[PDB]
């Protein structure tokens, strides 16, 4: 065996594990309905790859990342936009 318990610093932006069909048929979080096909497991729960969308830009948050805040998922874009308030030309 070996030892670890060590890691590097990274951004909060988390991701969802794309689960294939057949593997498992958990219960969605939004609609709360048994999933037959592939689902996304994140935040300690499952969701539909068709509904799973941002809270502001309501965009597909399957590939891109997302950040939770007081019960709200914000894609890296939204976050970096609000959170990481960089310099504004105007
Ligand atoms: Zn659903
Ligand atoms: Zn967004």
């Amino acid at each position: 065996g070996s030892s670890g318990s060590s890691g590097d610093q990274d951004t909060l932006v988390q991701r969802a594990e794309h689960i294939p069909a057949g593997k498992r048929t958990p219960m969605c979080a939004h609609c709360n309905q048994v999933i037959r096909g592939p689902f996304l497991v994140a935040l300690g729960k499952s969701w539909h790859p068709e509904e799973f969308n941002c809270a502001h830009c309501k965009n597909t948050m399957a590939y891109i990342g997302f950040v939770e805040e007081k019960g709200a998922l914000y894609c890296e874009l939204c976050y970096e936009k609000f959170f990481a308030s960089g310099p504004s030309s105007g």
